């Protein structure tokens, strides 16, 4: 059973500080931060890179002490699978080369899933029965994310719910070490203690990230060659020209290109 890096969270008196030094944690191990364009993390080229060194491991707990384990793909910061007890669940891998690396992941399990679905939000959303602007995210609803899918493990958790909780999970682990804006939307719900569906800002980042880190590792000293529209709070759209006001906005890219 390969050994990969595991980073600890848990939702029991979680804090803006105890979040914040966890997503810090987890962009530290996803990437190594020696490759860098305008300032900005590149995650691992998946081309080459050894078995050993392709996952991360993400333990989540909760006040009643349950505890499930999340693989991350270093290579695009986003959930695999996920180990509870004695089963392991996988997203259905998108290609061969992928299904041959998931099958290095939570080895001493006696129980191995594979679902027919992705992990992409098209098709969560699907399975949720809800749009992810419909969700609410915050430390109460990954608390009741972490009950479902332990509980998914010996059939308590119906589907619908556990998809819900994909989409918790993905957004308040995944995008936040992708984007400190998220990471601040999140650090929003701890402060006032309460929990809200993303608004159109967070969802449009969600859904450029592959285009803005196509936009930004293509770019002319920084400048794009066409604009990329983006969202604000309420809704209405602007054009980003270059790659400096994203900055302080994405903290990780996918590998397009060599430095
Ligand atoms: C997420 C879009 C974005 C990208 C880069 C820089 C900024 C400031 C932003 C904004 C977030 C929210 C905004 C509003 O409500 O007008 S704009
Ligand atoms: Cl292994």
């Amino acid at each position: 059973p390969k050994q990969y890096p595991i980073i600890n969270f848990t939702t029991a008196g979680a804090t803006v500080q105890s979040y914040t030094n966890f997503i810090r944690a987890v962009r530290g191990r996803l990437t190594t931060g020696a490759d860098v364009r305008h300032e900005i993390p590149v995650l691992p080229n998946r081309v080459g890179l050894p078995i050993n060194q392709r996952f991360i491991l993400v333990e989540l707990s909760n006040h009643a002490e349950l505890s499930v384990t999340l693989a991350l793909d270093v290579t695009n910061a986003y959930v695999v699978g996920y180990r509870a007890g004695n089963s392991a669940y996988f997203f259905h891998p998108d290609n061969q080369e992928d299904a041959e690396a998931i099958t290095h992941l939570f080895t001493d399990v006696q129980n191995r899933y594979t679902f027919a679905f992705g992990g992409n939000y098209d098709r969560l959303e699907q399975l949720a029965g809800n749009l992810r602007e419909n969700i609410e995210l915050g430390n109460g609803p990954l608390e009741e994310a972490i009950s479902a899918l332990y509980y998914y493990s010996t059939g308590g958790t119906q589907l619908p719910t556990l998809a819900r909780s994909f989409i918790i999970c993905i957004q308040m682990i995944s995008e936040a070490a992708r984007f400190q804006y998220i990471e601040g939307e999140m650090r929003t719900r701890i402060r006032y203690n309460r929990r809200s569906a993303p608004d159109p800002s967070v969802i449009t980042l969600e859904n450029s990230w592959g285009r803005l880190s196509t936009a930004i590792q293509e770019s002319n000293q920084g400048a794009f060659a066409s604009p990329i529209q983006l969202q604000r709070r309420n809704g209405s759209k602007f054009s980003v020209y270059d790659v400096s006001i994203l900055i302080p906005i994405i903290a990780l890219m996918v590998y397009r290109c060599a430095p």
